[PDB]
């Protein structure tokens, strides 16, 4: 017994009730025809999907193991039941466990202090862009960029190395492409589209070009390992890997470790930079707002101390804008698929094992109960009408439960510190005027892309 749907047609199935420009409005619109839970058939693959904080909280909270596994992504059979983001196999649980742990005591101020030396380097890129005109895209990327980096290769990259760039280039080109309707298409039905010409074919040229990078560099760190003594996280790693030689139940191989740490380093940085990117161009858009940050990082900060974790308890305009930024862009709309692992009940419905599971996120960020008029940018969403950080259980931009983001600290301080350095240092300037700039995603698909601008950054001392 499923829950409601439309009458799903023979092989597309439901493919016409999704714009596929933004399945999330279509998920949305879904549920006021069907409630909170709907059953949608895209190619053959049958999917749950659950709208609104209530419905989205309890398929990622109360059926925490039953909905634990990963719906296919076809764009990355390259990552596919390997590594952690996109594994659905039983070498998942251990792997996640472990980089867990790892991040946690790289992280505890190392990562403070991580982020912090990155933000030196930040700050002498934008200086250098000496007030005049440039796309932002791939200078405040290099910062979320090398501190994944630092953390996975003890390795650091100049702002304008010839490779960096190249892996920031990827790393943008498939995250816009993986939010095209072309890419949505091809994800509910790989085997018909697969073979043929389109841009499939560039978002898996660049998944193995990724994987090959950080392959190559897996293998460096085999070839001149000191077993007593990690320099990172791939060590950590070959490490775990060398104790288990005496094993025929192998839970890693060379390829299991450069998947744990392609994803890492993908999501490590695309992830913060696109967050970051979309800030700034929100920041433009209301020039009162950037301009209380001012005053606020000036009062508790001053014009050149360093920023700290410790100045978040006492910037409560800044907290709740850096917590605005992520709700209002609901970077990953959709989530990242879920599947059932077990056939289960939910509320009063049958769902069999294999079903895909969407509990969408930009459901509850958008609520219009919590945040009365969600559509706005608005950071007294954060705020009692008394000047304090208001905390809301509705903030899920990183999802919760047995799949939760393994970024989330690293990315939380990430958005905060380097918000924080940005604006201490520099007044944005943007090429248009803050009355006319559209702040709507021109892509939504896997994630929300944001308007390609321009911007200068003009110095504060
Ligand atoms: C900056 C904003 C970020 C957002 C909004 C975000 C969001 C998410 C979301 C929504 C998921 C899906 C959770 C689920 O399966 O239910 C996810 C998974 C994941 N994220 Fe992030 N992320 C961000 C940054 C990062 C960073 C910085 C890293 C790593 C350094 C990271 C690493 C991962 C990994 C490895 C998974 C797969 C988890 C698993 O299946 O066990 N993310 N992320
Ligand atoms: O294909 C590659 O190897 C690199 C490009 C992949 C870009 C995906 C960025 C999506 C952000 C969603 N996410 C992924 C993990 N945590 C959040």
């Amino acid at each position: 017994k499923l829950p409601p749907g439309p009458f799903p047609l023979p092989i597309i199935g439901n493919l016409f009730q999704l714009e596929l420009k933004n399945i999330p409005k279509s998920f949305t619109r879904l549920a006021q025809r069907f409630g909170p839970v709907f059953t949608l058939y895209v190619g053959s693959q049958r999917m749950v999907v659950m709208h609104g904080y209530k419905a989205v909280k309890e398929a990622l909270l109360d059926y925490k193991d039953e909905f634990s596994g990963r719906g296919d992504l076809p764009a990355f059979h390259a990552h596919r039941d390997r590594g952690i983001i996109f594994n659905n196999g039983p070498t998942w649980k251990d792997i996640r466990r472990f980089s867990l742990t790892t991040l946690r005591n790289y992280g505890k101020q190392g990562n403070e202090s991580r982020i912090q030396r990155e933000a030196h380097f930040l700050l002498e890129a934008l200086r250098k862009t000496q007030g005049q005109p440039f796309d932002p895209t791939f200078l405040i990327g290099c910062a979320p960029c090398n501190v994944i980096a630092d953390i996975l290769f003890r390795k650091h990259f100049d702002y304008n190395d010839e490779k960096f760039l190249r892996l920031m280039y990827l790393f943008n080109e498939n995250f816009h492409l993986l939010s095209t309707p072309w890419l949505q298409l091809y994800n509910n039905f790989p085997s018909f589209l697969h073979y043929l010409p389109g841009s499939h074919r560039k978002v898996i040229k660049n998944v193995a070009e990724v994987k090959e990078y950080v392959s190559e560099r897996v293998k460096e760190h085999h070839q001149s390992l000191d077993p007593n003594c990690p320099r990172d996280l791939t060590d950590c790693l070959l490490v775990e890997m060398e104790k288990e030689k005496h094993s025929a139940e192998r839970l890693y191989t060379m390829d299991g470790i450069t998947v744990t740490v392609a994803d890492l380093f993908f999501a490590g940085t695309e992830t913060t930079s696109t967050t970051l990117r979309y800030g700034l161009l929100i920041l433009m858009k209301y020039p009162e707002i950037e301009e209380k940050l001012h005053e606020e990082i000036d009062r508790v900060i001053g014009p050149s101390r360093i920023p700290a974790i410790k100045d978040r308890q006492e910037m409560p305009y800044m907290d709740a804008v850096v917590h605005e930024i992520q709700r209002f862009i609901t970077l990953v709309p959709s989530n990242l698929p879920h599947e059932a692992t077990r056939d289960t009940i939910f509320r009063g419905y049958l769902i069999p094992k294999g079903t895909v599971v969407v509990p969408t996120l930009d459901s509850v960020l958008y609520d219009n109960q919590e945040f009365p008029d969600p559509e706005k940018f608005k950071p007294e969403h954060f705020l009692n009408e008394n000047g304090k950080f208001k905390y809301s259980d509705y903030f899920k931009p990183f999802s919760t439960g047995k799949r939760v983001c393994a970024g989330e600290g690293l990315a939380r301080m990430e958005l905060f510190l380097l918000l924080c350095a940005i604006l201490q240092h520099f007044n944005l300037k943007p090429l248009v005027d803050p009355k006319d700039i559209d702040l709507s995603p021109i892509h939504i698909g896997f994630g929300c892309i944001p308007p390609r601008y321009k911007l200068c950054v003009i110095p504060r001392s």
